[PDB]
């Protein structure tokens, strides 16, 4: 009989750290993102099919289907992410021998948020594989092979703290060096320290950035070509990762918001279009209104903004983003990592 | 040295049964409720003062300040949940000697959001002071209490399934019968079945209601001046309400849709202006773009809306969402109850 499953994986803001962890950065100096799991999820559906055939269905509603080959299929620019994770699943674990089935995404966020929606995804689809298959991969393992089905087998280039947030969730500080290897570190938050930063965050969508792919380009830049200050920058990127972590492991809010205003200013200075005129605009309207400390989650250039606030201010906060392009939201983490279940058998 | 305490008490989705828990109808039938609390909330922050005042500041930064005097503040009609709140614990837990603090909320929705935000807010307000006099009232006991500040002290119409949300947290099935007792059934739902649902729920807020007070008016009115079709429509919500709580223990997803469907008519038809040609707009493009049922939370006229949609159509409903006047977002579930914490002290 058809079997359905599914499977879910939380979203990430990107606390601190975020572009030390893209290769020539990673490997040469070895980076440090501090991330956070929240209440937004990307998911992934299996459903075997009846007919033979297979079917691909993404988030934005491309649909390929193919007959039932037993060759891998081929990688042409639509739908690359879904086959690629189909094609890994039908050699390594079904003996080369298709499987008639549906694989089909959809996300809470759309493309371009800074919520690491794109990882996020691939861990998902794999999530919704070990399930149908009961593979006995480990979350090291399924993170590392989401970077490879994603970076090496789909070409497409960045970092590595998304793999590794969707598959375990929480709050990690990430340690990436040389060759792959990473060690994921999870936060043990006093609950008192939680609930006050969630008390003090606000979440602002600014709308689609389209500078993901810029911006990684140009620190990876940055790096090969020896451009000292915007390395130095980068260095400062990775610092300000330990101090966070440091302040959120000692409850300490004061060192908390300044790491935050040294780690934009930072991240601002790495790369071109971390940020524009138009993020400026409502970044200086908000740090007016009250907020501590403020920046763009992910590479920048548009996407999700997060505020520290104190709770003071926090409702004139909300107040002066209503005046502004995008929609304000509250800060609600989650700590369980990717999940699967079932519908039918 | 100054005390910090802070609470919170998260807001409600109504999933079922509301307006059956309104006096008229619960005393004379008895009603049901069924509601869920989400990852939105109230607050509440006690700061003690080095001053001999007290002062009151609101979620819309309405303030009010006092000197320290050794008599019940008047409920004059500014921010008199507050003073309330404040004259309830000076009098019985102080012996009457008056405390020098400042008590301020805030809230992650509105007024009008149809998330029981009003009820929410005052027990977040006892929780704060649970915490700061060391009290040891029960859940019921503050759920109770926070019935009587705001129906009794300050004469505020309404039910009684709000006070019980905020205090006890989760998936409730709630009993409410003359005689202010009520009978709260936590609802231990599988987590595939809390998984699927929420995979399945997209939220829309569709801007303030100013109907709560209309609604609940007339509501009461069928029962007292004996409108059979009206009462007989209240008796349908009371009916689905226990269907939709029997539905989701047994991970009946179509029984789940079907008296969402019913109850929906029917509460539409227990009150005049629960629904409206906008809502009825909004409601019919949902159910063409895919999604199954759908309600207004709360008594009706505005706020929040909930939608069931089978996750094959999930993105082309928030799609359609897209192109009405309102904010689409995900649905997550919290299972804690009220809580409070220190800063300082
Ligand atoms: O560049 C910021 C960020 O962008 C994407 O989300 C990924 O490539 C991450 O690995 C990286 O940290
Ligand atoms: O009328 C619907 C609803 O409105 C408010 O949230 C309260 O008065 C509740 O007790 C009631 O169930
Ligand atoms: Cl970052
Ligand atoms: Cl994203
Ligand atoms: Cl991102
Ligand atoms: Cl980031
Ligand atoms: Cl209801
Ligand atoms: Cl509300
Ligand atoms: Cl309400
Ligand atoms: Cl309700």
């Amino acid at each position: 009989n058809p079997t359905i499953i599914r499977a879910r994986a939380p979203l990430r803001l990107g606390l601190a750290g975020g572009g030390t962890d893209v290769a020539p950065y990673a490997d040469t100096f070895g980076g440090y993102v501090l991330n956070a799991t929240i209440d937004r999820y990307a998911y992934a559906v299996i459903k075997t099919l009846t007919i033979p055939a297979v079917r691909f269905v993404s988030t934005d509603q491309q649909v390929e289907k193919h007959q039932l080959i037993s060759e891998p299929l081929e990688l042409n620019g639509t739908l690359n992410l879904h086959k690629a994770v189909y094609n890994h699943m039908i050699r390594n674990y079904n003996h080369g021998k298709p499987i008639a089935l549906e694989l089909s995404t959809f996300c809470d966020a759309p493309a371009g948020s800074g919520l690491g929606s794109s990882s996020t995804l691939v861990v998902v689809m794999i999530k919704a594989f070990v399930e149908l298959l009961n593979l006995p991969l480990d979350d090291y393992a399924i993170a590392q092979l989401a970077y490879r089905i994603e970076r090496v087998d789909c070409g497409l280039a960045g970092g590595r703290q998304d793999q590794y947030s969707a598959t375990f969730g929480g709050f990690n500080f990430m340690e990436f060096y040389a060759a792959a290897r990473t060690i994921v570190n999870p936060l043990r938050i006093k609950n008192w320290v939680l609930c006050e930063l969630e008390a003090s965050l606000v979440l602002f969508y600014t709308g689609v950035s389209r500078e993901s792919a810029k911006i990684i380009q140009d620190q990876s830049d940055n790096v090969v070509s020896h451009k000292t200050a915007a390395i130095e920058a980068m260095h400062g990127i990775k610092r300000e990762a330990l101090v966070m972590k440091e302040a959120l492991l000692k409850g300490d809010f004061k060192a908390f918001v300044a790491s935050m205003r040294l780690g934009w200013d930072n991240k601002k200075n790495s790369a071109r279009t971390v940020s524009n005129a138009h993020i400026d605009e409502i970044y200086d309207a908000a740090i007016r209104a009250g907020a501590q400390a403020g920046k763009v989650s992910g590479a920048g250039g548009g996407g999700f903004m997060l505020f520290f606030v104190p709770t003071e201010k926090r409702m004139d906060l909300i107040r002066t983003l209503g005046e502004y392009d995008g929609q304000v939201s509250n800060c609600h983490f989650t700590k369980n990592g990717t999940q699967a279940w079932r519908i039918a058998n």
